[PDB]
């Protein structure tokens, strides 16, 4: 009867997340800046497990080197006094006039080879604190016209890019992966490689792909009507589910970064129920704003929210999955029979198998109800705690 | 100044898509069956290079193997008569009621097994026909509701399944590859590999991938908001444009299949400018419905417009392409710089290069402007004809 | 702990919901026709209060005025068998090929006046059956492209349609409302009247808009990415709130039509919580598909969920309302405040009131956070049932 | 063959359109600010024929009564340099922190005082410049979360509102009407008013109604996936339309105000032969962003941009109305039919008509082609002067 998070729940994060002023496109900020410091122990009270970050949350664009040892000295000290991990970084290649038509797909060269020194002196940093998934975020790589761009070309600087950050891990011997992070727009017009399907597709086309996954954020696909839940389970098939972002979304429109649970409810009941199911291993990451309207207080409470509502659908799907009753509907509408091999006897066999075409019934087949609506009542009254 | 379409222009249809009799979710049909005879000998008068079919298009649904021969043999009659070809050919695994929770992921078995069985006959009806692409359009692998379908399990047996087609080509000695088309709902709630992206991923998880590529559709990509001519540039970047499905979409809504032009003008501009500048040399396919509202005459205008649109949108790009003020903006908005290679010196010339980091004037870099909206409206005014 | 419906629920369906047969644009019917008594009779034993009717639901199109009335004998007398109530009635004018432009605002204006004929006659058998409310959802009202509807002139003749009915329903004496059902597209590329805020703008425009309401639908205004909540607030602001139609939808794509309670979860809470706070008085109507993977024991099902999953959110939103810890949160948000008026004091004495202006700290007001997290994630709380 | 504006064409522009320094919710301003008598200085050196300010574009938040005298004599000089004028001009209820949960329905009383008297004293600045219309964007009214908001007392809030400034502006004898502008979302989740229907709606409760009608944006109403021109020809209807926002979106996502012409180009065409065959004589103001990716030059380039697309879609459009094979095809598809009256025989003589039902020939009627297709496809030839 308790939804307490711990450091064992692997709660992470971001430093710009509950960090975030609530500057928008049409009003100045309703908050002041956090120190980081402040916002590891802050967190590290909550119950969460770690932090991510930009370079730029840590260390202010355009610090001396020696400015920058600085910033990071006291952060590892908040590190050390809490217990916190850092098991993400990444880079802000978007915030900066000069990221204004990207970065590693720039049409000005110049700024492509600055925005791969910038990550790569990131990285470093990255694995002196114990990153193992550095993560990509071309927030800026797009278009907002069709000229503007050429896209084959883009790919190929894109694919440049992220083959050189992997000669440099692989020639440094670094232990950390990488991980794409995809948005359809927003913003730019359209953003490339928008959905988790064109990222993963992209990764197969590097030179060392199982340095590559992707880290999927529950709003940026719904801001393209797609199912979460489906695109990560495509993730997971393929092996690439590095990391995931997680929040909530109202439907198409502009990035919401909602506290996780708020949105589209039932997906984020059926996300949780894969996470646990597949034994996802991986740090469980918000990507979330506190809304504007909000003081500190109301910083801490969506933060808080964001682990309550996940340990609360964790317990729903848990009891779903247990119910012998809901075993039992898993059988009618026979998901034990798509997990069978269609066809393990071969092709051969199923050519001459006269009980697959010649003699196939198909209006007894088609006669047969699939059952799914009590099992999706089944699972509502789960989810709602409404099960008798 | 003339836009009349001849057979060296690739231009395709669907017995389908002119074939429909206009039915809908709700209403009946408005227009009477047109018989497939019919339909291409119309066709090649309009200046079409061939057509598509499904199976059940051309046979229908329990023909005797001897009512099959008939049909076959009348088509071909028509196709010898008009000069026409069959570039193309796909199966029907979502009108019958025996694949309402669909063919190569239904839940049960033995309606997989007969999924099979019936494209294996068709792909064999394919080849004789002289079609060199087989496409699947998985409309009904999907579901409504997250407990029905487990997603990694369903993408195991859509592996199985294109496999299993892939060794039967391969043994069989047949020349043809596969072309696998996305659709993100509709008629299911979510559809299994929703996206361009998707399925170019799943590919490169089958036993062959390179006898398989994709069939995108205009009004499918559309259907979630993404930009298809960007699409269009992924897929032919990694070599898997295999055909394409071409057609207007307003917005994200139910699939309306328009003729080729309407929907998203400028988005038909900028794929046909790609299109013809990658040398696309695959058939121009239309996959389209004349609105309901239409009797026989507006069904063959409808489709005459199709083939309009793309040679009046093909002479606008040329033009724009072939403006030397146009090459000029292309020039000043660095479309040059995105075709050089980022680093060609290597990893290491680009640490030890400090123009690259260390000296690099970033304030200067982001004064630059991108010169895209004069560029913009340079193609605007090509494609409205109003280049002075 | 108990969630058993009873008619003094006030729950109806129509006949059209649960005697759906499952074609949908790509596949045939997956199930048989229901007889209408048979639905009022599985309906009664479900606790539904009674049924709502197309006219061509009960009388088959072109039916003599000899079977006319032999169908609505045998209704009737299931309707008296198991005292289910008929509380809304409405027209078919878009199945039938004839209104495949529209039925009031088809170009054709002998279409027109037919349409208007054919909805006097069912208003007559409406009031006979005890009906208070008529509804009209102009389904085929609307256009594919620009130029064939002048969308002034389509709205003098919906007007115009709606005047005459209402000329017509006072000259008989009858007792009886008008409900405009509002739906964005499809069948239509876009439909006139598109949301519940244009049909309510277009009702005050009639000569009698006070026989005139909406009958707005959770999915409709949901394909158009709004907030159903939030319309129906708007509704019922105007006193205009004279029917409703439940049921759920996956965002914006076809109209999905799934069970009361699938969809969006949270938006079918707080209309739930406003529909009772409110007081709405009226029938809980589901308009509803069973899905065509269904059988009847899932059609079954599917009607059951509705009315459970009305019950269970209605328990939940009392329980959110009467909740001390949520009184006092909903007052650390100043919704009191909300309700008391700005300037009860009038427009002089706010000129004349320097802390209105003058004298206002702006500053200080800005800091005050509005607590909309903590208070959100209370109702999240109590939605789970996971309340302490 | 000249596109060249002149003040006659009634171009205006806002001082935050041009004015835009690129500053977006991913980062930092990319252009620097423009002194506003420069802009006016620039748009009337390009045909424009005036500008449109909010109070903060013209007299920075804060300023004494005197910077505020000086800041509008600088102004009104340039205007008086270059023969613009001031049409229109708006209230900022949206940057500041104060109006973080609204201005005119914020739940703090004191901050809903303030936000209208800021709102009287810009009107009193406005009608001295000369302004005939002030705009109101509420683009902060609405909320997050459903708890937040009583929705049916923030219209109370918001009508209480209206109807002061309306007993202002009378009390005062001021010529000037109000304009509401809507919008669905962003940057609130939702907002209230959504779209033009529930605007149009809201009107007929003001205390005077005569005194308020639409400002509706191009994009806006696209955020909802709704038809532009459908929602502007109801606006004409009601006799509401005092205002009109033009410029460019790509869908359904964040607001982008691309240039007009941009986006959707068949909308942009149908909506200005809307306007110009209905006679709009009002303003055809631009409320667009220049992107962050462009310098001054670009800015100037788009602003241009704008005008010359009007200019081209006007020509365009009148050769189509004037096109005799268009005004024959408009009588096939019988547009002509669509405004005449549908029974001006009166209900009684509809009645009695038997060759509206009784005799009615459904079948012919329904076998009758609307010719829409064609009629389209005319359009598009038009629209790209490919008009033989
Ligand atoms: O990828 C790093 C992060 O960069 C930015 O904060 C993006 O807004 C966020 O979605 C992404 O997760
Ligand atoms: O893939 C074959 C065809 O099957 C159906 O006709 C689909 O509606 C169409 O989009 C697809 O192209
Ligand atoms: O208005 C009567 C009913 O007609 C049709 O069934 C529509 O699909 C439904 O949404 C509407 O409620
Ligand atoms: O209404 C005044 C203006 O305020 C803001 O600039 C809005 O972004 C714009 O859409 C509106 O037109």
């Amino acid at each position: 009867m308790n939804y307490q998070p711990t450091p064992e729940d692997r709660f992470t994060f971001g430093l710009w997340t509950v960090g975030w002023q609530g500057r928008d496109p049409f009003g100045d900020a309703t908050r002041r800046a956090l120190d980081p410091v402040e916002s590891v122990r802050r967190l590290a009270e909550l119950g969460a497990h770690g932090v991510t970050f930009h370079d730029d949350d840590l260390i202010p664009f355009g610090s001396s080197d020696s400015e920058r040892e600085e910033h990071v000295k006291r952060f590892r000290q908040a590190l050390d006094d809490t217990g916190m991990k850092v098991p993400m970084a990444t880079t802000n290649l978007f915030t900066h006039p000069v990221f204004k038509d990207g970065g590693f797909t720039a049409n000005d060269r110049d700024v492509r080879r600055y925005a791969l020194r910038k990550t790569i002196r990131n990285i470093d940093l990255a694995v002196e604190l114990g990153a193992e998934t550095y993560v990509a975020w071309g927030g800026r790589e797009g278009a907002e016209s069709g000229g503007a761009k050429d896209v084959r070309d883009a790919l190929d600087r894109m694919k440049e890019a992220f083959d050189l950050l992997g000669e440099y891990v692989t020639s440094q011997g670094y232990d950390i992966r990488f991980a794409i992070e995809p948005k359809p727009n927003e913003p730019r017009g359209d953003i490339l490689l928008p959905t988790v399907g064109h990222a993963l597709a992209f990764i197969e086309r590097l030179e060392r792909p199982e340095l590559y996954g992707v880290n999927p954020e529950v709003g940026h696909e719904q801001m393209a009507g797609l199912n979460f839940p489906h695109g990560i389970a495509q993730a997971l098939w393929a092996g690439k589910l590095f990391h995931i972002d997680l929040n909530g979304q109202n439907g198409i429109k502009y990035d919401q970064d909602l506290r996780f649970g708020a949105g589209d409810l039932r997906a984020a009941f059926w996300l949780v129920d894969l996470l646990e199911s597949a034994g996802y291993s991986g740090p469980r990451h918000f990507d979330f704003k506190p809304p504007r309207t909000e003081d500190f207080d109301g910083v801490w409470a969506s933060a808080a929210g964001c682990m309550r509502n996940y340990l609360i659908l964790k317990e729903r799907a848990a009891a779903f999955r247990a119910d012998p009753e809901v075993q039992e509907a898993l059988r009618a509408s026979r998901l034990d029979e798509l997990a069978r091999p269609t066809a393990a006897d071969g092709l051969q066999a199923l050519l001459d198998d006269r009980s697959a075409f010649e003699e196939f019934d198909v209006d007894a087949a088609a006669a047969r109800g699939m059952a799914f609506e009590r099992l999706d009542q089944l699972a509502m009254d789960h989810l709602l705690g409404a099960r008798g």
